[PDB]
DNA sequence: CGGCGGTACTG
DNA sequence: CAGTAC
DNA sequence: GCCG
């Protein structure tokens, strides 16, 4: 598609990115939905009430809209807090949110040196902070490629009939990526069990992982570990790389999950609970039971789903390939 | 108005 | 219980 | 912020 409303959705995405950084999380989730709708619209928006019609646009949202179509202007624009750009500065490093980037503007701090030489750092932000630059930019496909052969590679040295796929935008077909995903199963069902610590270790010892972000979350029978990487050679820049090991039977779940786009899990979940359904990383569920007083007292029963096709299936949903999952 | 996932880790 | 990221 |  094509954006016929380049200069509106420019100034909106300004407002958005600072309620963003100023922890207004709900506020900014309703500018990204409204943002997506203004790019993918067949004609530019000539009036209010056309605004008003596109499902994800208010009367508040339309306000804006028409008033940069007419003025070329946004004035909420002029009295957003000077603090915006460094809470965006502060909240670039991985594990400080916004209330950590609150905090350190309070103590006066302004930049990453300020952060480097004055700030507390918790384990997982230091490392975020080392490695600032690479973080931030966005890798080629073709690097994330050779991320992923590397832990399959690893990973085959233990078991050659593991599975290995990396998820994300990179399945998504995306030409650069801001990380990589490599999601880990076996066919015969019982094959991944005791690979993860090994995979990791293994990796560890050829120098490949060079921190850890979060070494091992269990989740059920999912592992996922949370660190970063870098490639052997010269010139080779630090990434963050995930890895989940899951078992075969929710392998579908986690392969749709860990793909993304996280917009698009957002609206399967919200399909799944019309139906009277759950989704997550591990299953397509039946929802869960609710008492007298309307509170969880059990889990639903899962709906086997070999493969992602499984899941839109049961959901009454065309198939959408990996490429069409960004909204 | 409340929901817009629930979860693990960590403190 | 709250912060963070998945 | 939007939606029901
Ligand atoms: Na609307
Ligand atoms: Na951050």
């Amino acid at each position: 598609a094509t954006n016929h409303n380049l200069h509106i959705t420019e100034k909106l995405e300004v407002l958005a990115k600072a309620y963003s950084v100023q922890g207004d999380k709900w506020r900014a989730l309703g500018y990204a939905k409204a943002i997506n709708a203004l790019k993918s619209f067949h004609k530019p928006v000539t009036s209010y009430q056309e605004a008003c019609s596109i499902p994800g646009i208010g009367k508040r949202m339309a306000e804006k809209i028409i008033e940069i179509l007419e003025s070329g202007h946004l004035r909420k624009l002029d009295h957003i807090s000077e603090s915006v750009p460094v809470l965006e500065l502060f909240s670039n490093i991985w594990g400080a949110g916004t209330k950590t980037a609150q905090m350190w503007y309070q103590q006066g701090f302004r930049s990453l040196e300020d952060i480097r030489s004055q700030a507390s750092l918790t384990t997982q932000q230091a490392i975020g902070l080392k490695h600032y630059s690479d973080f931030l930019e966005r890798m080629p496909r073709e690097e994330a490629t050779e991320i992923e052969q590397t832990v399959q590679k690893a990973a085959q040295a233990f078991n050659s009939g593991l599975l290995c796929v990396a998820c994300g935008s990179y399945r998504r077909g995306k030409a650069t990526c801001g990380d990589v995903d490599v999601l880990i199963t076996h066919p015969d069902g019982r094959s991944h069990r005791g690979i993860f610590s090994r995979l990791l270790d293994s990796l560890r010892q050829e120098g490949f992982l060079t921190d850890d972000l979060v070494s091992q979350e269990e989740n059920g029978q999912q592992q996922k570990y949370l660190g970063v990487c870098r490639l052997p050679g010269p010139g080779r820049r630090h990434r963050r790389l995930d890895i989940i090991v899951v078992p075969y039977s929710e392998f579908a779940c986690a392969l749709l999950y860990f793909t993304g786009s996280a917009h698009f899990n957002r609206s399967m979940r919200a399909l799944a609970k019309t139906k009277g359904m759950s989704l997550s990383e591990h299953a397509l569920s039946t929802a869960v039971v609710r008492n007298t007083h309307g509170c969880k007292v059990g889990p639903g029963r899962v709906l086997p789903t070999p493969t992602e096709k499984d899941v839109f299936r049961l959901l009454g949903l065309p198939y959408r390939e990996p490429a069409e999952r960004d909204w």
